[PDB]
């Protein structure tokens, strides 16, 4: 081990999903069909299997039942199985255009075409059956988010602008829009609020370093990724692995508060300040409970499961 874990601020115990064994074999099952498993020289039956993503899926979102909950694993499954197929394909072998030519054909697939790759069947299959149950709005929002978080995988060619930068180019508000599918989507009165936007930036940030404090071994170490919130502090302040994973845990813990804060107290009044209606403030709250089980169940899949394998 790289350095022993943290003392972590965990105010919400996690929730596990009743329907998890089914999301397991349906993602299973669904990655088969979409050619991501044996075949496709990125995946196995035993590494999907292995990464057990269904549990992450149902820790982080425990309220949703269990088609929904399927979807969502799908999800995950196919934006996992593009970072390995484009880190296999493309970046092993170094070469830009193709990838880049693949980064343009990926939008085409979710729109507001006929797939060449594992990579896009999976994605077209997704929006298909992602796509009725929400609105336009979201559509737009998390087909750019989408598109964010894919294009980012582009970079083949400081702390503060470290968390800055990882805030709008992570996985985390992604994550965010599938959660406000397994709960509610956030109404457009207060979805540019600033009340709403620390919560994204306090949901962001603090998943994001605990992903950094959770993949330090396979990644700063064994991969050579540069990119790390532990890595950074440690050649910022000069401080060893440990106080770097003290420090990075210490803004966690603030992180949480704020997000806590913000969320359970000036959200909900600046959802009064606008005029919203109950129907639609049940659906903010429902949006935040969403975001604080997510955080839970992603640390709980994080400490279980993941950093065993």
């Amino acid at each position: 081990q790289p350095f022993q874990l943290p003392h972590f601020y965990l105010p919400h115990p996690a929730r596990l999903n009743p329907h998890l064994d089914e999301a397991r074999a349906h993602s299973t099952t669904w990655a088969r069909e979409m050619g991501m498993l044996e075949g496709s020289g990125v995946w196995e039956q035993s590494d999907l299997e292995a990464h057990d993503y269904g549990l992450l899926c149902a820790y982080t979102h425990p309220d949703c039942d269990g088609p929904a909950l399927s979807l969502i694993t799908d999800w995950y499954v196919w934006v996992f199985f593009f970072d390995d197929h484009f880190l296999e394909k493309y970046k092993r072998s170094q070469d830009r255009l193709a990838g880049k030519a693949h980064l343009d054909r990926l939008p085409l697939f979710m729109p507001l075409p006929e797939p060449r790759n594992p990579v896009e069947a999976g994605l077209a299959d997704l929006w298909t059956r992602t796509v009725p149950a929400m609105s336009a709005d979201w559509r737009r929002r998390f087909a750019v988010a989408t598109e964010h978080l894919l294009n980012e995988s582009m970079w083949e060619l400081n702390p503060v602008e470290y968390i800055e930068m990882r805030r709008k180019v992570g996985g985390a508000p992604w994550s965010a829009g599938l959660v406000e599918y397994a709960t509610a989507e956030v109404p457009a009165a207060v979805a540019g609020t600033r009340p709403l936007r620390v919560l994204m930036e306090t949901f962001s940030d603090a998943v994001h370093l605990r992903n950094d404090l959770f993949s330090y071994q396979r990644e700063v170490e064994d991969e050579g990724e540069l990119s790390n919130g532990v890595l950074v502090l440690e050649t910022f302040f000069g401080c060893t692995t440990q106080e770097a994973a003290d420090l990075v845990n210490d803004v966690l813990t603030s992180r949480l508060h704020q997000f806590e804060h913000t969320a359970f107290t000036e959200v909900p009044a600046v959802a009064l300040e606008k005029g919203l209606t109950p129907l639609e403030v049940a659906a903010v709250g429902a949006y935040t409970k969403g975001l604080q089980d997510w955080q839970s169940g992603g640390h709980e899949w994080h400490m279980r499961s993941s950093r065993y394998m």
